[PDB]
C-alpha cells in the first residue's frame, strides 16, 4: 500500500473529518492529560517578579476518528504541517508573557498518532509567567511559583484536563539555578476558574525555591561588621584625642548609611520591613550611639576644666576625672557582650522560623 | 443534522452574509455593549508615564442575520477561525502603545452566538497605555489612569458604544499591586470626540490609584533625621574644638546635598516644586545655619583673644565670654523646638490636604 | 440596488480598475493634498536625539475612476480591506525609523469615496524621527525638529505633494510636554529632492520647542551657589586654625569637581563648550582661588614665625601682621562683590541672547 | 532540452515526490552528515550566561530519488524557493534562544544536487546558546562552552546525525576575541538523548575558551597594592601625630571596601568564593590589622604619660617608651615581608593549578 | 495600446520568463554594478562594537529578456509588486545584523526597466554591522569601518560583482557625527572569498573616522591637571602642619584613582595600555610622590626632636634643620619643571604618531 494515498485519506477530503468540530459532539466532555518537562529554568529577579522557563508540553487526548486499524506498526508519526488538520485543545496561562514559539529550520512540532485513536502533541515553548514573591524576610526566604493552565474558549463541560498519575513533572538532569535550589516535591493541585461567561478547568503546578544564603553575608553582613568592630576599638582608644575620635565617628555613620542605601537597591519597594533593614537599622544605632557617649564624655571633661579654672578644686578634680573614666572603661568593655547577644538572638530566631516555615 | 453543513450554510457562500456590510444598514446606529475584566495589572513608573494591563475584552451586538432558529440549545460556541468570516466592529484606544496579541497555541478568541442572533465577542489584550500622572506632592497624591475607546473609522451615526449597566468592570480575585492600593470605586463615564472629518463615539474609564507612604519614609526621611540631629548633638558640644566642629558641619552638608540629589533621580523632571524638595531645602537649610552659628561665634572669641592680647581687659573678658556662652546656651536649646514646630506643621498641612483631595 | 453587487462593480472583476496603474496616465500630475493631526508627543532625549510622535494623516487626491454617479448619498464609507485593492499614492519620510502599523481588532484605516471621485485615505502611525537638535547653551536653547514626507518610487513628474491651505496641521487639545513647551506657529515649506536617479517632491514641517527651565535651577545652580557661599564664608572665618581651612577647600573643591562630572552625564559628547560648563569652570575657579589665598597668608605668617625666632624683630612684626590682616580683610569683602558682578553679567548676555535668536 | 520542464519534472505534479514522507521509507536510518562553520564570535557575558555565534551550516544527506541521471553537469545548483518542496532534516539545538534567519533580499539559503542524488543544504543562522560558565575562579579560568544538535521530531531510528571525518569545525580566518583566545582543538563527541517519547540521536562540539589577565591586573591588583603600600608607609611615619595616623587608616579602609563592593558588580552572585574576593579579603585585613596596631601603641603611650603623671617614674619611663618603639621598629620592617611572601604563595599556587587543569 | 495587456504580456504568463533561471544560462557569468549613497550615519559606541547606517542601494545588470522594444518612452517605471515576478541577484553583507526593511505605507522599492533591458533595482536599508576597531591609542585615533557585500548562494562563476567607475558611494549633504568627522576619501577595493564550497565573489568599501578631541580634555585631562596643581601647592605651603599635609595627599589620592577608575568604563576591557591609562598613571604617581617627600621630611624633623631632647645638640641642629629646609626647597621648584618636560615629550610623540599614521 502507499503511504501518501492513506496519509490523505485518513485526514483529507474524502474523510469527513473537519477541524471544526470538538469529537465526541453532543457527548461526554473529553479527557486530556497533560505530562511536562522541564528542560531549563533560569531569569528569577526581584525587580522583574517574573521567572522564564523553557518547556516541553505533552497533551494526550482519545479520538474515536483517525482509527485506522489497517496497518500493522502500533503507531504513526507525523509531520508539523499534519497537525493543523487536526483538532487541537485550547490551552492557555494565567500569568502569560511572551511565550513565542521556537521555529528553527523546522517548527518544533512532535505528532504521534495511536491505532487506537489516542493522539500525543508535543510543543516547546518558553514561558515567562509572573511570581507573586514573597519579600518578607529578604536573606531566608523560601519563594513558591505557580504556573497555571486553563482553557480560554471552552467551558468545564465539554473538555477536562487532568494531571498525569505518575511522572507528571519532570526536571531535566544535572540542571541547577545560582541563586536558588529547587525542592524536589513538586506538589500539583487543580483549582477552578468561575467567570460570568461560565466555569472553566484549570490545573496548577506549584515550584518550591530556597536561597541561597552565601552571598548575602559576603556582600553585606561581613562589610558591616567590620565597620562596628571598627568604630568600637577606634572609640575606646584615643580618648584624649577628642577631634579624631569625632571624626572617626562621622566618617563611620556616613559610611554606615550609605552602605546601607546601597543595599536597599537590586530589590524593589515595599511596605513592609525586612529583616536585612532590622539589622542595619540595629547597627546604625550602636555606630550612633557611640558618638553620643563620646560627647558626653567631653562634656564632662569641659566641666571639670572650667571648675578647675575657677583644695577646693581638687576637691572636685577626683571626682569628675573618676567619673568621666569609670563610663569610658565601663562603655567599652559593655558594648560587645551587648552586641553579641542581640546577634544569637537575631540568628536564632530567624534559624527557627525558617526551620519551622 | 449535521454539524458541518449547517455551519457552512449559515455563514458561507449560499448564505448572503458578506462580511463587508454593516449589519441594519441605512438604518439606526447599531447599539454595541462592552464589558472589562482586568486579569492583571503593573509596571507603573513616573519615568516611563505608563501602565501596563492585561484585560479581557467582551463585546455583545445584535445581529438580525445569522439567527439560525432551528437548532434546540440556545447558544452555539464557535472557533476562533469563524471570527473572521463575520462582521466585526472596530475598537480603538486614545492612547494605545505596543497591545499585540496573546498567540499561544492558539489565538485567544472566544464567539458566542445565541438564538436570537445577540453575539458575543471575547479577547485577551495587553495594553500599554500613557497615563498623565500628577507629580505634584511626591509622597503622597491620588494618581488617576483614563482608558479610552473610541471608534476609528466610524462616525456616531451607524455604530455607538454603551457600559454595561452591571457588571461592567470587573477585577481579578486577590489581586494586588506592590506601590499602589487600587480604589474599589471605578467611576466610568464616557465623552464623544469632534474631529475634522466627523464626530466618533467614545467610552472612557477612570481607575483611582493611592501611593504606599512605607518605602519613602525609611528610604528618605528617616536617615536626614538621624543626619540632622547628628549635626545639632555635635556642634553643640566640643565648642573648643573649633576645626572639630567645623570639619562635622562640613561633611554633614556634603552628605545632605548628595543625598538630595540621589533623591531626585527616580522620578522624572518638572518645573513646579514637589513636598520632597521642599522638605530636603528646609532640612539642608537648618544644617548650613548651624555652622554659621559656630562662625559667629568662632569671630567673637577671636576677638576676645585679640583684645585680651591687647583690669582694662579683664574688664572686657566678662563680658565676651558671657556673651559667646549665651549665644551656643540658647542657640543648643532653641532649634530643635524650632524644628518640631515646622514638622507638626508640614505634616498637619499635607495630611489635611490629602483628606480632603 | 443591493450593496455587495455595487461594491464588487465598481472596484472588481468587471472594472477594468488596475491598481498597477497610476491615475491620469500618460497626463499631468497627480496633485495630492496632506493633512497632518498630532495625537501625542513625547520620548525627547538628547542621547536618544530622536522624538517619538503618534500621528493621523490624511491624504486627498482625484481620481477620475471610481466616479459611480448612481447613489444619491454624497459619500460612501469603505472598509480597510477595500483599500489594497485601490491605487494607493507612495509616503517615505526622511529620517524615518520604527513606523510600525497599530493593528489592534482590525487596522487602523479609514477610507471615504466622494461622488466626484476625491478619495480621503486615513491611516494612524507613531513615528520615531531623528531630530538634529542644537546642544549650543543647554540650559536655555530652542530646538526645532522638523519632519519630511517624499515619495520614494515616483519622480516630481506623475505626483506632487501639496500642503492644505486651511488647518494643515491641527494638535491634539490640551496636550502638553514635561520638559518641553510647544510653540503655536509651525512654519510649513516644501524643498524638493535632487538624486541620481530623478527629481522627487517633498514637503517639510517644523516645529519648535523651548525648554522649562525650573528643574535646573534646582538641580544644579542652587547646589553649586550654597556650596561656594560655604566655602567662602568658612575661609575667612576660622583664620587661625589652618588645618581646618585647608581641609574645608580640599572637600569643597573634590564636591565641586564631582558634581560637574555628576552633570555632565545625562547628555552626549560635543566639541563645544556649553553654558553650563562655564558656569561649572567659573565656580570651581572661585573655589580653586580661596584655597591658593589660604597657603599665601599662611606663607606669610610663617615668614613671621621664623623671623621672630631669629626690637629689631618687633620692627617686622608689626608689619607681617598688618600685611597678613590686610590680605585677609579685603579678599573677604571682596570676592562677593567680584561674584555678584559676574553673575549678573552672565544672566544679562543670556537673556539678551534667548530674546534675539 | 528546456531548464524550466527538467526542473518541474523532477520534483513537480508528474513526480512522485511527496514531501511529507522520509527517504528510503520502512528502510534503514537515513544517515546525515553536518559541518559547521563559524562566521564570526562574540558577546560572551557573566550575567548574561550566553554566547552569541554566527554559523553556517552544512547538511549533507543521500537520495535515491531525484537522481535524474540525464545532465552531462555534475551537479545543478537550486534556489531557495525549491528548498520547499524537498524533504527536509529536523534540527534542534539543546541550548536555543533567538536564532532567526537572516533574510535580507533573499533568504540566505543554498541548495546543491549532485547526480546520484546527494543533497547539500546550506544555511546561515546566529545562535544564542547558553553556557553553564565555571565561576570557581574568576582572574584565570578556563571555559567550555558546547553546542548540541538534536532531532526534535524523529527517533534514532529512521535518522541518524553524524560528523564529518575531515574539516568537520572550520573558523573564519583572522577572526579575534577581545577577552578570550580560542583554543584550536575543538573535540567533538556525541551523547544520545533518552526521553519517556523514545531515543532521539545527538551529536555536541566543545570550544574551550581562555581569559585574558590584562585588563584585570590594571583595573583591580595594581590600585590595591597601591593603597596597601600608602597605607603600610603613612603609618609608619607620622608616630607621634596620632589623629593623623587614625585618620589615614579609616580612609584608606573606607576605600578598600568601597573598591571592593565595586569589584564585585560585573560578575552575578554565587556561593562559593572566588579568588578575586580572596585577595580582597586578604588586603582588606592587612590594612585592618594597622589600625589596630596603632591603636595599641597609643594605648601604651597613655599609660605612659599616666603614670608619669602619677626617679620612680624615670624607672618606669625608659621601659614604656622602649616597648612602644619597639613594636613600632618591629612592625615596620616585619610586615612587608610577611606580605610579600604570600604575594609569591599566591600566585605560585594559582599558577600551577592553571597549568595543571 | 492598453497599459494593461502589456504589462502582463512581457512578465506573465504567455512570457516564458521563469524567475527561477538566471538570465544568459549555460553563458559567461552576468556582470552587476552597485551604487551606495549614505542616507545617515550614527550610533558607534566603543562597547557595542557596531555601527547604524541608513544606505540606499542600486543595482543594475543587463537583461536580455523583456527587451520589449514597443514603447517610444525610454524607461518604464514599475510597482514593487511587480519586483517579486523579476529576477533578482542574491545579496549579502559579511558581518550583517537587523537590516530589517523599512515598510511604510508601501514597501520602499524602485524598479526602472530601460529599452535595452538594463535594469535598475532600488532598494532603503537600515544596516547595522560590526566594527573591529582599534583600542589602542583612546583619546586619538583613527577608526576604519568595512562593509562587505557578496553572493551566498552564486559562485564566482555565473554572478560578478562590480563597483561603478563614477559616483560608486556618495553620501547625503550635510550629514555629520557628533564625535567622529568623516574623510572624503572613501577608498574602495574587492578581495575574493574562498570557502570549501567554493569561489564566492565579494566588493569591500572602507570609511575612514576621525575623533574629536575637545569632549575629552574637558571631561579627563582638565580636572586631573587641576587636581596635581592643587595638591603641589598645598603641599610646598603649611609644612609645619604635619596632619594638614598628610590628609590633603590622602584625599588627593583618592579622588585620583577613583577619578582613574571612573574614566574607564565607557569603553571596553582589552589587555593592552592606552594613552589615557598612561597619562592616568603618571599623574597618579606625581600625586603618590608628594606624600612619600612629606614623610621623608617628617622623619628628619623627627629626628631632629628626639636628638634635641638627648652646645652639642646645637651642633645638630642647624644641620638637621638646614639639609630637611634643602629639601623642602628644592623639591618645591624641581617637580613642576620635570612634569612641563613630561607633557611637552608626551604632546609631540602623540601628535607625530597621528601625523604619520
Ligand atoms: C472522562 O472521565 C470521566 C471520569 O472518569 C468520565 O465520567 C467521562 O465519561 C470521561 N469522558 C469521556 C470518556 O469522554
Ligand atoms: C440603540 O439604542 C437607541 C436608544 O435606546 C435606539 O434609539 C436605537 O434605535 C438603538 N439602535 C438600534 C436598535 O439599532
Ligand atoms: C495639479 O496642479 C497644477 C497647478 O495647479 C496643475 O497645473 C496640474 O494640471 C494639476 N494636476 C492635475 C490636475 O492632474
Ligand atoms: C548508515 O550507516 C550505517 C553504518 O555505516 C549503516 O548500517 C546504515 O545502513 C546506513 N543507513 C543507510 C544507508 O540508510
Ligand atoms: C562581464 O565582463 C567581463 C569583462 O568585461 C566579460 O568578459 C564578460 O563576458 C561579461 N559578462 C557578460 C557580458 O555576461
Amino acid at each position: 500500500m502507499p503511504p501518501s494515498e492513506f496519509l490523505d485519506k485518513l485526514m483529507g477530503k474524502v474523510s469527513g473529518y473537519d477541524a471544526r468540530i470538538r469529537p465526541n459532539f453532543k457527548g461526554p466532555p473529553v479527557n486530556v492529560t497533560c505530562n511536562i518537562f522541564i528542560n531549563s529554568f533560569g531569569s528569577i529577579a526581584e525587580t522583574t517578579m517574573d521567572y522564564r522557563v523553557n518547556i516541553f508540553l505533552r497533551q494526550q487526548w482519545n479520538d474515536p476518528r483517525l482509527a485506522y486499524s489497517e496497518y500493522p506498526d502500533d503507531s504513526l508519526d507525523l509531520d508539523p504541517s499534519m497537525l493543523d488538520s487536526i483538532w487541537k485543545p485550547d490551552l492557555f496561562f494565567a500569568n502569560e508573557k511572551g511565550a513565542n514559539f521556537h521555529e528553527v529550520t523546522t517548527d518544533n512540532k512532535l505528532l504521534r498518532i495511536s491505532k487506537n485513536g489516542n493522539v500525543l502533541y508535543s510543543i516547546r515553548i518558553t514561558l515567562v509567567l509572573a511570581c507573586p514573591m514573597d519579600l518578607k524576610n529578604f536573606p531566608m526566604d523560601v519563594q513558591t511559583c505557580i504556573m497555571q493552565l486553563e482553557s480560554f474558549g471552552y467551558t468545564m463541560n465539554d473538555l477536562i484536563f487532568e494531571w498525569d498519575e505518575k511522572g507528571a513533572v519532570q526536571v531535566a538532569d544535572g540542571l541547577t539555578l545560582p541563586q536558588f535550589i529547587l525542592k524536589e516535591e513538586k506538589d500539583l493541585r487543580y483549582c477552578t476558574k468561575h467567570y460570568n461567561t461560565g466555569k472553566f478547568t484549570c490545573i496548577e503546578a506549584r515550584f518550591h525555591l530556597e536561597r541561597q544564603m552565601g552571598y548575602y553575608l559576603i556582600q553585606m553582613y561581613i562589610p558591616s561588621l567590620l565597620i562596628v568592630i571598627l568604630s568600637w576599638v577606634s572609640f575606646w582608644i584615643n580618648m584624649d584625642a577628642a577631634p579624631a575620635r569625632v571624626g572617626l565617628g562621622i566618617t563611620t555613620v556616613l559610611t554606615m548609611t550609605t552602605q546601607s542605601s546601597g543595599s536597599r537597591a537590586s530589590l524593589p519597594k515595599v511596605s513592609y520591613v525586612k529583616a536585612i533593614d532590622i539589622w542595619m537599622a540595629v547597627c546604625l544605632l550602636f555606630v550612633f550611639s557611640a558618638l553620643l557617649e563620646y560627647a558626653a564624655v567631653n562634656f564632662i571633661a569641659r566641666q571639670h576644666k572650667e571648675l578647675l579654672r575657677f583644695k577646693t578644686v581638687e576637691e572636685m578634680r577626683k571626682l569628675f576625672i573618676s567619673r568621666a573614666k569609670r563610663i569610658d572603661t565601663v562603655s567599652r568593655v559593655a558594648f560587645p557582650l551587648v552586641f553579641l547577644i542581640f546577634n544569637i538572638f537575631y540568628w536564632i530566631t530567624y534559624k527557627i522560623i525558617r526551620s519551622e516555615d
